[PDB]
């Protein structure tokens, strides 16, 4: 067992249900150490479809990055072995299917994480923002990439500019969601559709889905331009907004940002 | 003539329409060698449009590949010059739009088909899904590929991992679709807007489309990624799970797949 | 001051006016000098949303390319300091989001315009069409990448291939717009969403911007190819549809093109 | 039989003997296409290896580009299908190894043109020149990636960046050249070493061909940095320079260029 | 212990000697299996270098590819996981230098094996072909890019197409080796420089490793390309000419070699 | 005037001498920012040519890296904006040949520096260094990738592993180098091929130096690779290895590298 998730399987699906209610299902490093652990465990030939949920009933599906442990003091907080890079890697790495099935608001880090996985549907009082601009965050790209793959630029630039949520309604027509139902029939839907998965062929589910992931990825760039966006993000990391971001957020408060 | 096509010009539009009825115009190479020398003929300056079309009333538009010419095991079944794979090519690389006009159903490679077309109009009664994780193929990555520039990735891996069929309005909805509309004027629309684009400027529309297939295809891969996922997909041709698929599509029974 | 726009800020929200009506405020080289010059005075660090439009009540938001302008001998009319291949890089490497909010009619390189910027809010009665076809121009590569990152390939070869116009309520559906309001309503909807936009923080939009174009951008091909495309494009230029596209825009008649 | 090449078969080797000494041996269209119909004539099962040589005894391997055909009004002479952009595209895709047998000095688009093939053996007084800083050419990416595949970067800047003359002894130092011999040797040391590839696998040899060729044409870039490029190649062909340049060439006299 | 490699440690250098004699080292399965244990077994903080050698006095340093364990046609020969496939990968990520020590001769794969390593020191006897085409065998992408990194195309094309052996004084000249040595010192003068760099600061050189590594690896092509190569290759492995070559191996006779 | 260089100019050419001596000309910021201000200031038509230099008779070309000018621990020296990184930028996109003319030893970061410039010529006593091994420092991508384009993988590794000079013999021979001289014959020898290249056509060197640059920058690689290499050089700069290195050289000792 585990201390921050419950798993369940039934025939050929497992369910892994967040267990970290007392911080919303905040992205802390012991919350998603336990959600890569039942994934890990649930990688045998037998198990066939993965869904991800939040606990029925719940108003939060998750707060996004713990902004307790965010690091502050010059430090990159988004880098390759951060929690949230490691579990999006993992969950696009992962030879089964997996669904997030969302009850509740998704923030920032949490609205990637349901991003990397493989659908989404949502209850229709579900509701999504994605926030670092909030806190002056310089989100890293491989990040911003993962957020790319379903709407367009001009809606993604609203939704990471304005930081204000949508519905579960204007998230399915933009093309985020793939289904939006009431919530009643929420659980009942996702298990007809990952049992309906699970009885088809697992290895060719497996390579489309790494072909997919590869093809997603096969955006390329020089080390130059890499080298100077990474420049660019230190800028923003070292700037007095990003500690007043951090600090207000910290302090419920509304930031101050004068642009350095 | 064509023994598996019949061709119409229209003033500067040609209809190709499939004569494949008896084997519900699968894409035997015998057909798609048709459609193919069809197509060529076509290269001439006085034509301007084409339109893809199964006859009128057809209850199914393509069944797709052809599974009594797939090989059996041990070979790759999308290799570069299998029919399925020369004919998306020829489509895109035609200096004349490709337009297909959907009735019935539309089933696996039939469905890849259309999509590497330039636009689809179709019956409001019309259906699609694609079909591979039904028989364990592993779908080739210029296949896959060919698929993802209209949809999101949810939606695309939605349509793959269920092999569930859409409909028209769905296919309209996640941005496949050009045009829905009533069959009995499928044919008319369709018409109207093949000849108003025979008005326009030829050699714009063929270096604009070439421009877009180019961009289409310029994400791009190390040598090793791409080995990697050719021995992933040998893994799959050469599985049990692979033979079974093939097995239990030609004995018309449910696959009983295990995972190797 | 400025010949041929008005700007207007308020707090930290700058709103850039054409006044070029009395040529429907066309792309000539004056006009998108003046937006230029415009844009770089208001890269401070006080300014944090930027938004273009024309004057209200205004019929044609933009007639694009002005055909005046337009080389004729043998000369490319999208060269890379062309002023509407200035004003796009322009925009789209800004530190700052610029919104286009749209009242009348859009067409083709402002259309590309519109499209380079981060949103779009449009009224209910604006309309949008892309026309190089209808003059037997041979779009670039880079003016062609621009208008494929919202809507699907399917839709974007119809907009092309057609040069229809499509109205507003279609240009969401498709995703090309993020809103559109009654016009009556347009002014107080952008600028609530641009002072909102300024209350975050400055730094993590400009890099989130730049990472954004920069992935957009990475699509990559080799030298032969670009050079291979550069050829058919110089074919197209060098082409009697080409000369015949022009002149029918100067006699104002109907152009007949022969694919020559 | 062909005006400007004589053909001699030795078993399973082709010779392609230069018949344009008049004009020593420059890349006049009426040479080059007689060139490409030669070596489209010898795509057959029963030839395995290809030589090409100047005649025994030539002063001048060849001139390079012949002046007298260099389109003025600016009009790129380097387009993608001038005549030297075509033989270097058709020598890297020939299916069989193409072995260069150089007697006498080598110029310019010559000298690409040898680099363009699979292995160059030389005779001891052959001399090398890389020469359109002498015009002001602006040469284009292909043609210049051509020069970068044997020799290192600095030694490459070295040939472009004087024009001046190298020995054959330092052409193999610097690993141009595969072989420097005595011209009595050149003929027997060529032969005996295509007479050894022809034993080979010429399927196995037509695919690894294939592979380096890939390879080395697999630095790619986006579709902005190409044009930017062209912009500058574009400046160059407009400049003062690049006419000075030519008609000091065609008056025999030392150009006097001035940067602009 | 191992059955098919012997390692002695020396301070902090390992040195591991090839144990497959009665096949004179050729890069057999279990051979592999071996020398892949005994680099795992020695990735420890206290091994700092290694060097691979051949028994002291070998006449033969390794006979290549095991040509047995080649599958017998219609199917790829140099699949992702084959021995000689794994065994580059593991060298090329390993994170410490692997100096390559030859005394006696080199073909085919155990060329692409020591080209693959770090650095190679070799007797002044030594000598090295490279192979494939003597048996009809399509040799892979990633395979043929690791003899691209030392030698120019030339040598490289030459190297491949005669398969004929080059001295170790010749490999020195065109870049393969680093060092040649007479065969009494060639044991202590790797040890001496393996010692040197053992004093040096291993993870800077791990890292630096890497980044060669992925830079070397940075040549990248479209999902089109690769499935055309491996189109071209599946020819080769399906021709009568494989077939040829293999049975000429086994009844060790010259091929006859047909071009299909 | 400048502090920390002297220039000269001789009709066409420029030479730029180290005036740093009493430090051994490292790579201070106060150096390096006069060097890039002499080189801007002969950004002019009437310039042809730049020669970098050290004073005649200098035992020390440059001792790299100034590290009494290491920046606060647990941050990178090597980033964006570091002067190395500029200098190096600068002198690539410089629209003039730019020649080292190299008197006495060359160290680490001065050793990339004169291998970004376009031609280097030596003295028959001058020696070469790569150091960042001796100090654990993660040298950054863009760093090596200039280590790359002269002298074989196996060659630069044997540099950089070692940290071992080499002579102007061994570098001329391995590629790095364009002429070794006798230090007597150095600068006039220099000087008559500065002149040579200053005759011919400086639109045409411009373009194809910059042509040259974007090619040797074409090595592409996806997000999710430049984000691990950053993740794994972070873990080189925050080892207790990187700190013994650093306060070794300061402390004039051997260091004791443990690795970790
Ligand atoms: C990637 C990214 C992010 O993900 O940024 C973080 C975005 N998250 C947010 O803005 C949401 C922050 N949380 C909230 O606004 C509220 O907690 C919401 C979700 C509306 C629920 O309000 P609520 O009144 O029901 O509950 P709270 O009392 O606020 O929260 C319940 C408990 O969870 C803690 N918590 C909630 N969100 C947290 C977060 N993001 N990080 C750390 N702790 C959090 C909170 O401190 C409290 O703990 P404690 O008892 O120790 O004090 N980014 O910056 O780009
Ligand atoms: O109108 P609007 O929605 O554009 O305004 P916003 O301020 O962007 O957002 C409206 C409120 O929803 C909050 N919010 C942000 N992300 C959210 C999400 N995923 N679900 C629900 N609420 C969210 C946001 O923090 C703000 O909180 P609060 O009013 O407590 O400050
Ligand atoms: C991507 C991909 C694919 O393209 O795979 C194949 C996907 N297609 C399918 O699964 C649909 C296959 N066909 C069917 O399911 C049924 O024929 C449907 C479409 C429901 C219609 O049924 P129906 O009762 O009206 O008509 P049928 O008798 O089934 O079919 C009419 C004739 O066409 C033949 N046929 C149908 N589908 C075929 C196929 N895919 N390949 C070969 N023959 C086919 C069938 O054997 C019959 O021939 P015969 O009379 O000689 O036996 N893939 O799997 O890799
Ligand atoms: O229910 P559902 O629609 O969600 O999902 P499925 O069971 O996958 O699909 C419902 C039925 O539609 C069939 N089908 C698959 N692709 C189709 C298409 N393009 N058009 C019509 N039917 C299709 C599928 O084979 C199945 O038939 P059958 O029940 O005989 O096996
Ligand atoms: O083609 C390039 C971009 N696409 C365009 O179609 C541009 C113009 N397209 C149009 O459809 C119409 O001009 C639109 C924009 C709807 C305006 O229609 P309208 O009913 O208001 O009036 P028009 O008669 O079309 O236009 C009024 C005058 O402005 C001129 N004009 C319009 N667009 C122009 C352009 N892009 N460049 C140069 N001149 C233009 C037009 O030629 C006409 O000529 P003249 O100066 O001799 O009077
Ligand atoms: O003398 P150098 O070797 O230093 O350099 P350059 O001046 O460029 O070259 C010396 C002379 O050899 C000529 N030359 C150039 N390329 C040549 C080649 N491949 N073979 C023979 N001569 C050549 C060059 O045109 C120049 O002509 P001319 O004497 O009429 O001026
Ligand atoms: O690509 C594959 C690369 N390999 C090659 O092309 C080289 C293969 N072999 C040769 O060139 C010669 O065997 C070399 C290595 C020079 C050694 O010549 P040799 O005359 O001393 O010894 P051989 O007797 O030829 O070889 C000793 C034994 O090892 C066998 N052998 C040699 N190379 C082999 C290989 N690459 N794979 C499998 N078996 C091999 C060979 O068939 C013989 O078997 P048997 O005892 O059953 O007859
Ligand atoms: O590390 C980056 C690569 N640089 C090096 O390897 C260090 C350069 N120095 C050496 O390697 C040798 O000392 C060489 C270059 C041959 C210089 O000859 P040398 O031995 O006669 O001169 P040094 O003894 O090193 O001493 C000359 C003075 O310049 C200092 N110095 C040398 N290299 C330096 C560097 N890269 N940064 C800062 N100071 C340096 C050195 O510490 C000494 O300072 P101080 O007076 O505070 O003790
Ligand atoms: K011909
Ligand atoms: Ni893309
Ligand atoms: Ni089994
Ligand atoms: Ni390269």
């Amino acid at each position: 067992a585990y201390q921050y998730v419950n798993v369940v399987t039934i025939n050929k699906v497992a369910v892994i249900e967040f267990n970290y209610g007392r911080k919303l299902n905040a992205l802390s490093k012991v919350f998603i150490d336990d959600l890569m652990q039942a994934l890990s465990d649930l990688n045998r030939p037998e198990i066939r479809c993965i869904i991800l949920r939040a606990p029925s009933g719940s108003k939060v599906f998750s707060a996004g990055h713990d902004i307790h442990e965010l690091p502050s003091g010059g430090r990159d907080p988004l880098s390759y072995d951060d929690p949230l890079r490691q579990i999006t890697r993992m969950i696009q790495k992962f030879p089964k299917p997996i669904i997030s099935m969302v009850e509740g608001s998704v923030w920032g880090g949490a609205f990637e994480m349901i991003m990397s996985s493989d659908l989404i549907i949502a209850a229709s009082t579900s509701t999504f923002s994605m926030t670092p601009v909030n806190l002056g965050v310089p989100y890293n790209l491989v990040g911003i990439h993962n957020l790319t793959r379903d709407a367009g630029f001009h809606i993604v630039k609203e939704l990471i500019f304005t930081a204000s949520p949508i519905t579960a309604q204007r998230a399915l027509a933009v093309g985020i969601l793939n289904h939006v139902v009431e919530v009643e029939e929420l659980e009942d839907f996702t298990l007809q559709m990952a049992h309906h998965i699970s009885e088809k062929a697992p290895l060719a589910i497996a390579v489309i889905k790494e072909e997919l992931r590869v093809l997603g990825e096969a955006h390329t760039m020089n080390s130059d331009e890499f080298e100077r966006i990474q420049g660019m993000r230190r800028a923003v990391y070292d700037s007095e907004d990003y500690q007043e971001g951090m600090n207000a957020f910290l302090e419920k408060r509304k930031p101050n940002f004068v642009g350095h």
